[PDB]
């Protein structure tokens, strides 16, 4: 098994709870669409003038999980990193002319978990894997 | 709309993702079963020598949110506070004699987000409320 498959398995899930710091360093966590998950890393989008875009602003570190009970399999992905905002300049290189992704260029501002580590979890089968972003092992 | 019902609410999703922070103040954030959740506060386990407990014991800042598609309902909660341990001393005065909560007596370890502020959502309905733990607000 490989990043490419475990970051399809995310991408599919839609949606992870993101946790960032303030600048206090409290922690906050809400829910976010994962607008595309692949061997790049992990995109999602904000708002300007929101708290999670603050904070992400702030403060590049990141803590996200996912859980996917579609399916007969739970699936659970928990990623620790770095993010930083992105524009279409570098999303280009990213996706490019693929179609299923032209709604990520440009309101929303998109940002990246570029750099990170993570552990991929399918309960029901007992599978662990652990990998990083920015390299997969079965434990 | 009073406490005594968001925190039933809270209760019947199980399951939340707690964010907290490790000695460096980085984030992290995991699922971990909802034991209980009342107007005293929200009650989780963890085990000692896990990172989850390390964290907590190391600091009380903790990040909860929570979400329920159970039923017709699409619930969220979101919290942010302390937690503490807590032994069976303490939650005795909480859960006394009541049979749906003396598994809760003592291996594991029971922390209490004891004190914070959260924000209840039914997205279905747009109903938006703000509390407080340890004096709710329909917005
Ligand atoms: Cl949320
Ligand atoms: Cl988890």
């Amino acid at each position: 098994m490989e990043l490419k498959d475990i970051m399809h398995i995310l991408e599919d899930m839609k949606v992870g709870v993101f946790a960032t710091l303030d600048e206090y360093g409290n922690p906050h966590a809400r829910h976010a669409h994962i607008t595309a998950a692949n061997e790049e890393g992990i995109f999602f989008m904000t708002s300007p003038e929101t708290h999670f875009y603050d904070q992400l602003m702030g403060d590049q570190r990141v803590a996200m999980t996912a859980i996917s009970e579609e399916g007969y399999l739970i699936q659970v992905v928990r990623v620790e990193g770095t993010a930083r905002p992105v524009e279409n300049d570098y999303l280009k290189t990213v996706f490019a002319d693929n179609p299923y992704y032209q709604h990520i260029y440009k309101t929303m501002q998109v940002f990246q978990i570029y750099a990170g580590h993570g552990f991929y979890h399918s309960l029901t089968q007992g599978h662990k894997y652990i990998f990083s972003i920015g390299e997969v092992r079965a434990l």
